[PDB]
RNA sequence: UUCAGCGUUCUUCGGAAUGUCGCGCAUUGGCA
């Protein structure tokens, strides 16, 4: 599906659905969100279950379904520049690149825990990763889980000169929908 | 016919610096 998805953002990047693509890949990460909740929760019908009242579908946008999930990556500008002239214009390269790498393997690795994809993801900042989860049961523990485990490589293999600081918020279905203003 | 000099200019006009370099090398860095 990978490769699915990058065929499909270069093709729809300049095209008009926020264009389609950006739309395209946030609906792909709801539904998942969506699908592993109603998994979670062990609906019989989705559809009946949602569609037949009708006023379903707006409780439904209040029901506490997706997490806001930030994993921030502390001691960039330090690691980058800890070095000694003697190899500083290759090193400061190197340094930028593979902290950058390693953290697309996080995420990736995340999303691996999840069996999500990077459609999930909604962007990367330099150091910093923002991505949207179910607020299943399963997601949590896999959340804290990698957290832990990303706390202790770091320890054994940086000490305190680089670490990671993952944080989710629990939302709803409006709060996505920027209602009250409550998203930013 | 004799007696006398007297007045006016006291320097003038141009050119007033220019061109050339305006730090280099070694260590260091960089490449390997």
């Amino acid at each position: 599906f990978s490769s699915l998805l990058q065929w499909t953002e270069s093709l729809w990047s300049y095209i008009p659905s926020v264009s389609l693509y950006d739309h395209s890949k946030i609906t792909c990460a709801i539904a998942s969100c969506i699908y592993d909740y109603l998994t979670e929760m062990n609906c019989v019908n989705y559809r009946k279950e949602l569609f037949s009242p009708y006023e379903k579908t707006k409780q439904f946008y209040q029901e506490d379904v997706f997490l806001l999930v930030s994993l921030d990556m502390s001691g960039i500008q330090d690691f980058i520049y800890n070095i000694s002239g003697s190899k500083a214009l290759k090193s400061l390269r190197s340094r930028s690149f593979y902290l950058e790498t390693m953290l697309e393997s996080l995420v990736d690795d995340l999303l691996s825990d999840l069996e999500l994809s990077r459609a999930n993801l909604l962007y990367t900042g330099g150091g910093h990763a923002y991505l949207l989860l179910p607020n299943t049961e399963r997601a949590r523990d896999v959340l804290a889980s990698f957290e832990g485990e990303m706390k202790e490589w770091f320890i054994k293999i940086f000490k305190t000169d680089l670490s990671v600081a993952i944080a989710y918020k629990a939302c709803t279905g409006e709060d996505l929908m920027n209602s009250n203003g409550t998203y930013s």
